[PDB]
C-alpha cells in the first residue's frame, strides 16, 4: 500500500467510523506516528519476547518474510584513515555501514579462509583472555565494539599470523520513514528523519497493515493522553 | 403574493380587518430581513431549527441559495496576514456563506472558516497546514466588498473557489415610491419590487410586518425593546 493508502485507511480506522468522532490528524502527525509504529514493529518482531508469539527474526516463515525486504549485505571499511587507541593490541579496527540497525551475521575472509565472527561479551572477553591461548576457535573470529563516532567502529581479533582481506556484514537496514505528503512549508520545513519529501514504506507489504494498526493505537493513546495509556503503550517500544 | 396583495392584506391585519406605502414597504423589507436571520439561526426562532434542520426550513431559504465563484484579488497588491494566502473577492450580493470549496491541483478541498482563536492554536504547532482534504479561510482587509484569504497547503495552487451562500433579499415595495415620495429609496431601488423568496414564508413576513407596525405606532419603549429582540 502506497502512502495515500496508509493515510486514507488511517483516517478510516481512526475517526471516520468512531461515533463521537475526534479531530482528524494532520499529515505530519500521521507520518510521525507511522514512523514510530514502524520502528516499534521492527523491534517487537526482531526479538521473540517482544511479541505474543515468542518468535524472533527467523522463527517462522512470516518472520523471515517480514525482515526480508530490510536485510542488507555490506562491508566494513578498514579504519587506518586516522590513528586510534584499541583495547586489544592485536585487533584491526573496521567501520560498519552508517545505515545499520542490527547485525545478524558477520564473517571475515582471511588468508586462512573464511571465519564466522562471534560477538563476545565483556565478561566473556575477560574469561577468554584469562586463558593461556587467547585466540578464537578454528573457523571463527572474535569481535568487540570500540570507540565509535558517528558510526559503529569494530575491533576484529583473529588468530596470529593472519591478515583480513574483507569483512562482510549481513545486517538489517535502518527503515526509511513513512511520510504521506511533501512536508515542505513556507512556515518551516519539518522532517521525520531528516527528509521532508514523500517516503514510501520500504518494507514488505505483509506488515503494512500491522504498522497501520500500531499507528492507530498510538494515535488513540495520544488522544487519551493520561499517564496510564502512555505507560502501557510505551512498554512495546522496547 | 404580489406586492399589491402584500399591501392589501397588510390593511386587513394592521387596520383592524380593514399607513403610507413607503412606510409599509419599509416595514415589509425590515420584516423579511428579520425573518431570514431568525430562521437561519436555530436559537432565533421558536422551533430551535436553523437552515437545514427540517423540510420547512429548506424551502424557506430555497430561492435565496446561490452558487458563485470568488475572483482573485490580484488587482490590489494588499498585505495578507499569512504568507501563503491568496486574496479572493466574494460576490457582492452576499448575506451568509454556508459552503465553500477550493479546486486545487491536488484536488477539491472543503474550506473551513477558521476562527481567530483556532488560527493561533493551529499555527503554534510544528507543521501548520490543514488536514489533507481541507483549506482554511480568514477575512482580510476589505473595501466595499468581502475579501477572504485562502490559506491552502503549500506546494499547491488554487485553480477555482466556489461559494454557496444566501443571496441578499431584494426589497419589498408596493408602489413606485418616486410618484408621491420625492427621492426615498428602500435599498437603492425606487420602483416596484416583488418578494424574491418562496411563497411559503410570505405569511410570516406579513405577520412580522404587522407586529412591527403596531409596536412602532404604539410608541411604548417596552414594546420597541421587546420586539427589537427578534431583530437579530
Amino acid at each position: 500500500m502506497n502512502v495515500n493508502e496508509f493515510s486514507n485507511e488511517f483516517d478510516v480506522l481512526y475517526n471516520n467510523i468512531m461515533s463521537n468522532a475526534a479531530p482528524g490528524l494532520n499529515e505530519y502527525e500521521k507520518s510521525v506516528l507511522l514512523t514510530k509504529a514502524q520502528e516499534e514493529i521492527v523491534k517487537n518482531y526482531f526479538e521473540p519476547a517482544g511479541n505474543k508469539y515468542g518468535k524472533g527474526l527467523d522463527d517462522s516463515p512470516k518472520r523471515q518474510i517480514d525482515f526480508s525486504e530490510l536485510i542488507k549485505v555490506g562491508e566494513g571499511v578498514l579504519n587506518t584513515s586516522a590513528p586510534t587507541i584499541t583495547f586489544d593490541k592485536r585487533a584491526k579496527v573496521y567501520d560498519l555501514p552508517a545505515d545499520l540497525f542490527l547485525v545478524i551475521n558477520e564473517a571475515v575472509d582471511t588468508n586462512a579462509g573464511t571465519k564466522q565472527i562471534v560477538p563476545i561479551s565483556y565478561s566473556d572477553y575477560t574469561r577468554l583472555m584469562s586463558r593461556p591461548y587467547k585466540e578464537p576457535v578454528k573457523y571463527q573470529a572474535w569481535r568487540i565494539i570500540t570507540t565509535s563516532i558517528n558510526n559503529i567502529s569494530v575491533e576484529l581479533i583473529v588468530n596470529s599470523n593472519e591478515t583480513i582481506t574483507d569483512y562482510k556484514v549481513r545486517y538489517i537496514r535502518r527503515p526509511a520513514p513513512i511520510i504521506t505528503t511533501n512536508l515542505s512549508s513556507e512556515y518551516g520545513d519539518v522532517t521525520i528523519n531528516g527528509v521532508s519529501t514523500v517516503s514510501e514504506c520500504e518494507l514488505n507489504p505483509i506488515i503494512h497493515s500491522e504498522i497501520l494498526q500500531r499507528a492507530v493505537e498510538l494515535a488513540k493513546a495520544a488522544y487519551q493522553g493520561d499517564l496510564q495509556a502512555s505507560v502501557e503503550l510505551g512498554q512495546r517500544s522496547e
